């Protein structure tokens, strides 16, 4: 099994070769009467490589006393966009390639999803169980202090990012580290963390946000008839069946939103063990029943399911939180019509390739996961703002629907309204108790759905210019490559 | 011929003598209780002149070597206002007076619509034919390094503006520069120059905006009653008759926004030649004539126009990229009912004196040409927000739409729907293409249409105010005048 | 033969494991009541590793066209001292590793002669010789650039040194870049960087210091008694036999001045041929016959050296731009009773040992190459002050000379003066010539050759307290070890 920094080298040439053989072809053979495609492949050569890399060996005081040092790698990939987000990681085994392979990826899927920013990461080589909660903060509030003195961390420059391992506990130590360190004097500095707390300006619905991008992102390629009769399947809006991999915090709000939306858990796979019903899996009562016990075995009117839950006649199949557990072996036996990767690297290339030999439809884990980050840059947005999303429009946008109503009803009295009294003033009743329950949650919500389809279409625009049929991840890797490529072209170079 | 510069200290003067006239006598008389003619006459004194005027001479080395030293002049007119905006422009025989006057006639410009920007402008001493490419990137890099040093170019003080000279590249390079000379760590750093391309945050239409703003001026001119009647045409929404001088891009906008409204090109004149037809020309096709041949000349199912384009029979008269081509002895010619400026200095004031005499209406090109400054201030306030216009708030409004419909769908069914079924769901064709095609273009048209009306009815009412019945550049100066008059008057004076 | 890298890092364990074998015994023990060894191995662990390294990938365009990426690392030791002192090298094959043992090596070579300096090393991994003029200016541009956003340039943080490799061309093109992209606006911008040209505030005598080190460094160990003594060989003032391999700058200045102090260079020693005499060899005639010829051979008067020019029996041995030339085999062989380091790392640390069993003097490299770290401080002292040394004191202390010399004139006159007339008033000649000729050039010379008085003074002192004999390069790394320890020790940590 290769390292998935090898597997994003390799994406990021596949999709490289292709982008230059098409660039050349259509515009930048009018960009310059020379010849173009060394041009071409010097721009791409300078897109390559991770621009900065900087490791810091700081001190640190043990709670019983050892004066040791702590390695931390902090990667930017590029400064083409001036404000980069990256994300923090305190994990053992940590490596300066792991931070620029992962500053690359996270550049990658923010241009996948045309947010405006540079990909970053941290990395800190240390474990967090060993140590106590002081000496995380010690440790949080050392390194943040480093970086800040090397103009790293900052609202203009980088913006931390919440990673699984960290919580928002850590980010309100940044955020104060920061504000000690730099000063407050700045309005912008209140936007320099993301991942901040509620009271604080951090967004709403952050946690449910990219299990949200997940149901979106599945329901963007149900509803495309073409992709949904390559396949052969009818389009499955409620009669689909999914299963998924792990009980990840994504995949529990992916698979109660997917219920929501009608369709049916057959059976849910887990490392700890596999729950296998008929029809379907109630999302309350599994989560309930894992929050309790702490294992889905031994959920009522259900039977643990036998054998690997890959293999399973599920219409859908969602690994999450997992690395290679479908691997070159697993793809001719696993039948499921479509892999939706809710986790990085959930599938090896080469499991791809007999994917697209038997027509399995893969959706790339870069257009899905990314819900987090937009909702990361939706929260960046708000604190800048340093306004509620919504705040100064609601009661506006309400009267201004009360007001149409009242001049239908006014209208249909003067016009149908000789005999008896016309009621359409009356609004319906859900959207009676949206406009009452209206908040900027709901804006968040349409904007994270709205980016998600536009993500979904020029993926599948990109999709048929350079005909990869089935071969999604490739597309959008095209996709992402091609717009960098056309914002360091047109950016001046000094 | 006078020059443009004691044309615009003329209309000063002017519009300073009749609103000194008002002002001692409604507001600035209980102001304070001494004498207030004096009081008056020395803020005019004050606003009259322009505060800065920088000049540089850099050293440039050419592609051959030659190590000789180019003159470049910056003025700023005030800082009434913090942030201005400046037109850069690289032409021969620029000089210091060329500036100041050109600052001036921006801060009108810009204080007309309402735009809270001071005026500046920047004259490079230069013929941009001469020199190569790479040696006009290091001319803008040079004086943008050395304009930056003194501490004049930068999102607080002066954002630089694409004059008909300079491209977008040089604004890049310009963006570039400022990023290296000062850095990227300010937020606002971003918004630093305005035309930039889209890549890099630039706003969709800029080139058409002009000329589209010249579609809206004349409409919000023709709509008018009051004036078409004292003209004595009847207000032309489609049986008006138009022709337009020179093929510039905003003449170009205009002819096809004025054929698309209904309005009809009978003739088209250029310098290079003229093209009369019976009934009108078609945009498109005259657009592809153009492009390919180089001239207007030899269209298709037309024959030239012989003799002056001036003198024709048009009910509107549109003189674009033109100077001084209407002179004192053309305006008794001309039978134009009305003549719309699209360039600066189009007419003299002998020929505006005579218009008035002949009832011959001018529509100041102050007000007309000021849909560019209007559009690179959104683009301003855009990059500012870091947002694309209405991102977050399309699909809310979408949905907001969707459940008024069903509401009124509801509503019907209840009192009206006792036998069969009522659709009020369904949208309109053109609003559902709306909806699906919502963008932030359509954002920036709305804004700009919304601009200019304002600006037209604030015209009219200050040419009402002051009884200039056909005088409207007067009104649109007086107006200018005023505001600036405001805004010196109630702010603090050290 | 081990990289120099474990030569350093190995020194610095053999020094450390001997200063905590003290340290504890005196004053840490009374430091704190608790356990001290493990609080004096953690300081020891904190010391040892480089605090900051950062790596730059950035674009340059050839003069064909090529766009292609260069990477140079930047390695700052530690910042417990704020002005950093870093050498930039433009070598290919240069390592992190490189640039992290260098930058050690410097701050622990500032520390041996008291220059409050930490230690840096830029490495840039590129071959000069390839490169036109052109493209090595504009890769110095862009490195400078790239690490003044990173804000590790800068005269409060870390100051440019040059190398052998680089000129002072380059250290122009690097101020006028930091001038450039950070500002002139502060006072201490001006002494950014040393190594600057005369007319930019550069020191005078800088290309003769590190020589004239040698020659001041050999003579604080040739004056002491018991060194000698222990050696066996009376003092050689004037009687003693010298020899130096290659024929660098250093060596060359270490020769003349050896000369002028009175030693006889028996024979030169160079890769291209040696050359032997009886006597001596004049520096000015071989320095004469070098220029023009190119090489040493067929001097005048002269016999070439056949042999090795390690084995001759000389008093004093000087490898100079040596690397390992003196090896474990070597050490045995040679006879010469000391040896001198010009260059770094000579000698292998088998090849010490040896010569510490046969008791042949080494006198460390670390001692004798810091006059142009001294000379360098001194510069940015002075760019500091913004006035040449002694400007307005010069002719005050000539008056006061003369003042004296007339009292002492009076009062002869005045007791002994009854018959004739005393002339105490002239001075000497070479006094009244030096009050005639003093500048700047005699206060460098005078700082320089105390500071290496002192610090032979402190090895000595310190050679003596931890009872090495003869092993000076141990007690020269210990007594900086020493000191970083005070430094850190009893400066407060966060």
């Amino acid at each position: 099994d290769p390292n998935f920094f090898k597997m994003v080298e390799g994406f990021f040439d596949r999709g490289a070769s292709i982008v230059e053989d098409k660039l050349v072809e259509d515009l930048r053979t009018r960009e310059s009467e020379e010849q173009k495609r060394n041009r071409v492949r010097g721009i791409l050569r300078i897109i390559k490589p991770c621009n900065h890399v900087l490791s810091l060996s700081f001190p640190i005081r043990r709670d019983d006393g050892s004066w040791e040092v702590i390695e931390g790698y902090r990667a930017q990939h590029s400064q083409h966009r001036t404000p980069c987000k990256g994300g923090i990681r305190y994990s053992t085994d940590v490596s300066v390639d792991e931070v620029k392979a992962l500053a690359s990826l996270m550049t990658y899927k923010c241009a996948v999803v045309d947010v405006p920013f540079g990909g970053a990461k941290a990395g800190v080589k240390i474990n967090p169980k060993n140590y106590t909660d002081n000496e995380l903060e010690k440790i949080t509030r050392r390194f943040t202090m480093e970086l800040a003195k090397k103009g790293f961390i900052g609202p203009g420059i980088d913006v931390p990012a919440p990673d699984m391992s960290t919580g928002e506990r850590e980010m309100s130590w940044i955020a104060d580290t920061y504000a000690s360190t730099i000063g407050h004097y700045d309005i912008n500095a209140h936007a320099c963390v993301t991942g901040k707390p509620i009271s604080q300006g951090g967004i709403h619905g952050r946690i449910s946000a990219t299990g949200r991008g997940v149901f979106h992102g599945i329901e963007n390629f149900i509803n495309e008839a073409s992709y949904m009769s390559i396949l052969g399947m009818t389009p499955g809006f409620g009669d689909k069946t999914f299963v998924v991999q792990g009980f990840g915090n994504v995949g529990l709000h992916s698979m109660r939103y997917l219920h929501r939306f009608g369709a049916k858990c057959i059976a849910v796979g887990e490392s700890d063990g596999s729950i296998w019903n008929p029809d379907g899996i109630d999302p309350k009562e599994l989560e309930d029943f894992k929050l309790q016990h702490g294992s889905i075995l031994g959920f009522p009117k259900a039977k643990p399911y036998e054998g690997s839950i890959l293999e399973a006649d599920c219409d859908i199949l969602i690994p999450a939180a997992s690395e290679k557990q479908l691997t070159k072996s697993n793809a001719p036996r696993v039948k499921a019509k479509i892999i939706a990767e809710g986790a990085n690297g959930p599938t090896t290339p080469e499991a791809d390739k007999i994917f697209l030999e038997r027509n399995i439809m893969v959706i790339p884990d870069l257009y899905l996961n990314a819900g987090g980050v937009t909702v990361s840059y939706f929260e960046w947005l708000k604190n800048l703002n340093h306004v509620s999303y919504g705040r100064l429009t609601f009661k506006y946008e309400r009267d201004s629907n009360y007001h149409l109503l009242m001049s239908v009803q006014e209208s249909l009295e003067r016009k149908f309204g000789k005999h008896g009294g016309t009621i359409p003033i009356v609004p319906t009743a859900e959207f009676q108790d949206r406009i009452s329950g209206a908040s900027e949650k709901d804006i968040v919500h349409s904007g994270l759905a709205y980016t998600m389809e536009r993500s979904a279409r020029q993926i599948m625009r990109t999709a048929m210019k350079y005909n990869l049929g089935l071969d999604l991840r490739t597309a959008a890797y095209v996709n992402a490559i091609e717009k960098v490529f056309k914002v360091y072209n047109e950016a001046g170079v000094t």
